[PDB]
């Protein structure tokens, strides 16, 4: 009669690391890839042998800098003039070309120069996040849908569509991220009357803050706001210059001009800074850091919130802000969702409950997964084909 037809996946693509997800069983999964991470870096590396995409990329981006290209959602459909672009270029260390005004990555690939569109290396991403997918469900997936922020506009939101198309996926719909994530929580199934929802998203380098109105199902975006110079990599960067001092300190030697000894110093910090989240207090253990020193050292929860104090407080202006743009006051807001890891951090979120006068926060579904989440819901509801009963 009818052949069982395959489940349809929800993927956020996300700026520095990419989530997928199924609604089967009337409940989502969320897939891990094949080294066991329920999130995949999108991230796409280039050597004279292999194309690498996710964890293998990020993985070796230490020795191949100017090859391993991230952050190509900073460049999806925009102009290559465009200041937040030209901006943005004087932090990445790939090559970024001018084609007719459209900007390219230029990279070193199987012997010879090549040069990718944004949405050719978001394809790359995207074809890995269905395999993991079909992986998981062990058949091949066609249909997808895809998250995007809710400031893009229609080039940037064409260019995701593109990015599917090249991957081999049928993009069922381009949803806004904070949608996606209200849709997790059920937030447009409560019936009747107007519900007024704050997402509160902090990720990897942008801060982003949205209001949305939802009745009867329909959402509207009420006010969007936020701060791209803010995330988790300006607190691994405190951490990063408060033991480069306590080095000098104790040892009388300045580490800070060997990038081997900087980065296994970084990647120490951003792994202590999620065990504070959990812990009151972390271990630093670094053997032969710098001249054959082993650095073995901890910090206190209490220190690492006061040495990020003025980065936690300002995610507040942008709340502020966009409750003046949506014209409400914060008692009006009967939902608050958590979005982005850096929102595990404890103090984070007792700054955003006391501004919110104790009001309980949704962050029961993991704030790295509530996109996907919300974006495999949806992609079950729009491949349904039911035909009414007389
Ligand atoms: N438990 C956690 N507590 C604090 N921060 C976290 C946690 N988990 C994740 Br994931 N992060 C940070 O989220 C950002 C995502 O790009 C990165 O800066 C991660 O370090
Ligand atoms: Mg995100």
């Amino acid at each position: 009669g009818s052949m069982a037809k395959a489940a349809a996946i929800g993927i956020d693509l996300g700026t520095t690391y990419s989530c997928v997800g199924v609604f089967q069983h009337g409940k989502v999964e969320i897939i891990a890839n094949d080294q066991g991470n329920r999130t995949t870096p999108s991230y796409v590396a280039f050597t004279d042998t292999e194309r690498l995409i996710g964890d293998a990329a990020k993985n070796q981006v230490a020795l191949n800098p100017q090859n391993t290209v991230f952050d190509a959602k900073r460049l999806i459909g925009r102009k290559f003039g465009d200041p937040v672009v030209q901006s943005d270029m004087k932090h990445w260390p790939f090559q970024v070309i001018n084609d007719g005004d459209k900007p390219k990555v230029q990279v070193s690939y199987k012997g010879e120069t090549k040069a990718f569109y944004p949405e050719e290396i978001s394809s790359m991403v995207l074809t890995k996040m269905k395999e993991i997918a079909e992986a998981y469900l062990g058949y091949p997936v066609t249909n997808a849908v895809i998250t995007v922020p809710a400031y893009f506009n229609d080039s940037q939101r064409q260019a995701t569509k593109d990015a599917g198309v090249i991957a081999g996926l049928n993009v069922l719909r381009i949803i806004n991220e904070p949608t996606a994530a209200a849709i997790a929580y059920g937030l447009d199934r409560t019936g009747k009357g107007e519900r007024n929802v704050l997402i509160f998203d902090l990720g990897g380098g942008t801060f982003d803050v949205s209001i949305l109105t939802i009745d009867d199902g329909i959402f509207e975006v009420k006010a969007t706001a936020g701060d791209t110079h803010l995330g988790g990599e300006d607190f691994d960067n405190r951490l990063v210059n408060h033991f480069v001092e306590e080095f000098k300190r104790k040892h009388k030697k300045d580490i800070s001009q060997n990038k081997r000894a900087v980065r296994r110093l970084r990647t120490a910090c951003e792994r202590a800074k999620r065990t504070l989240s959990s812990s009151t207090q972390a271990s630093l253990e670094i053997d032969s850091l710098f001249e054959g020193i082993d650095f073995y050292t901890s910090i206190t929860r209490a220190r690492f919130e006061e040495l990020c104090s003025d980065l936690f407080r300002s995610t507040l202006e942008p709340v502020e802000k966009a409750l003046r743009d949506a014209k409400l006051d914060k008692a009006q807001i009967h939902d608050l969702v958590l979005v982005g890891g850096s929102t595990r951090i404890p103090k984070v979120q007792k700054l955003l409950q006391d501004f919110f006068n104790g009001r309980d926060l949704n962050k029961s579904i993991n704030p790295d997964e509530a996109v996907a989440y919300g974006a495999a819901v949806q992609a079950a509801i729009l491949i349904k084909s039911t035909r009414a009963a007389a």
